[PDB]
């Protein structure tokens, strides 16, 4: 029993060469693509998307391999779940809708797709907002004891299959809820709509979806890092105007090294900005994208 | 139906204030305490301990909380599973046998107990051997992307309870065999006696034992690190003559050059690599046993 958390939004299955992207589409006006991260699905936008839909055509997409999007076959390099490949697939999806120049807000893994998209194909983006991330390279470059403990899952989920898949299968419901809760300000699931938690829980209950998530993190440890590294070493900066939002529980300083036009603000929230702080997140997003 | 892998060794249940230490005890001569690590038990010594027992009174102990040793209840600081506490508990155990001055060889977590013992209570040790470790501080200090991937379990098992415990609980056999396999040279279980594997698997099958292992790793991420940090920043060196053995394909050598590291920690340290994965006494029993007999003699 999965609730429709985007009343008035259409549901589109967008064909790409790598499989279907599922998206809820609402509103009218300039196209704005919203990308979720881990361990969520597009429904994480359910509290801010209607506010954006007042001014934009809002496309709330499941990342390749996530949610109801198709899961492209991975390979030894985790290619389809590299942010470069997911960005390419989402570019293809947006082209199916006739959107070759669009606004993009990404959270978590979707924000990684988003800034990789901005680096690879900046002409595709009017404006970019990234929610509660630093570039993948920065996470690995600042890897120390404190980060390793805090984002242990970056190294755990990146272990070779089937180690994470098997351990995740030990208690998937616990794991996804533990991830949701532990990264909120409150530390529990109270920030979330329980119908949204059900979406996340059901997606996480599928072993194939969990494997994709590990592929994403495997990409995150390997090719994504290498792709970011090439840009760092080449001085490649994001030229799209961008907003960096982060949960108070210095990202702007970091993003300034990656982006030529970045503004930023802390949001009184944990990691899940659009759900813990939907009004402030939605406000900042409309202000920026308007 | 767990095999006796120490024929002719006795068995001792040693009372301490923090619970009983199980140990196999054999040989005669100077006391030599052997400490296993994760995810093993004292039986990992079963191929080298008889050779040692020709020269030494060999005490092959399960670490506090591991194997058949009792499991003291942990606390918010994981105190009984800090290497400091384990060392004090094993010192107490050894005193019960009348060993107030003994040789010590540790592997993995037991090697962490061992060098912490040597830092806290160096007068208890005649000589110290640590097998395939660097100090906990050094692993954390060198925890970059490559190392965080290699020893992810350092951060995974240190996650707050019950996260690792819940994931381990779904298929404990898989994880213990995965870790045994992945840290060997071959990358499989072929180096191990299958009877020893059964010991490891049975110990790991107990959810309380798994929790203790996570507590060990939690202590490893927090108090153990802090204890080490104080010593390294105070320039405190182990004064006990020590031997650092590591596997050419082991974990220690992935973080740095182990002898260079240990010389920062120990005033009198010799080192040798052994062609082996992490599990020196089982992958390379003869070479390990020879290095230890030679050093402790
Ligand atoms: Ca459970």
């Amino acid at each position: 029993d999965l609730a429709d958390l985007f009343p008035g939004f259409g549901s589109e299955w967008i064909n790409t060469s790598s499989g279907r992207i599922f998206a809820r589409v609402g509103g009218d006006g300039p196209p704005l693509l919203l990308l979720h991260g881990f361990p969520q699905t597009h429904v994480m936008w359910h509290r801010v998307a209607p506010k954006l839909a007042e001014r934009f055509k809002v496309i709330v997409a499941d990342l390749p391999g996530y949610g109801w999007s198709d899961m492209p076959e991975s390979d030894e390099q985790h290619t389809p779940y590299t942010k470069r490949a997911m960005a390419k697939q989402l570019i293809e999806a947006m082209e199916q809708l006739g959107h070759v120049h669009f606004a993009l807000a990404g959270h978590d893994r979707g924000a990684r797709v988003s800034y990789r998209l901005a680096l690879d194909s900046p002409g595709r983006l009017s404006k970019l907002a990234v929610l509660d991330i630093l570039p993948t390279y920065e996470y690995w470059q600042r890897m120390n004891r404190a980060y390793a403990l805090k984002i242990y899952h970056w190294s755990f989920l990146a272990q070779p299959a089937p180690l994470p898949e098997n351990l995740l299968g030990g208690d998937p419901d616990f794991y996804v809820k533990a991830k949701l809760a532990s990264w909120t300000r409150a530390g529990d699931l109270s920030a979330f709509d329980p119908r949204a938690v059900e979406h996340y829980r059901i997606a996480f209950a599928d072993p194939m979806r969990r494997h994709v998530m590990c592929e994403d993190y495997r990409a995150g440890a390997y090719a994504d890092f290498e792709h970011d590294k090439i840009d760092v070493e080449a001085g490649n900066k994001i030229p799209v105007p961008m907003l960096a939002l982060w949960g108070a529980s210095t990202p702007l300083d970091v993003w300034r090294k990656w982006a030529s036009d970045v503004q930023g603000a802390p949001i009184e929230s944990g990691h899940f900005l659009p759900e813990e702080a939907p009004d402030q997140t939605a406000e900042a997003l409309v202000r920026f994208f308007s």
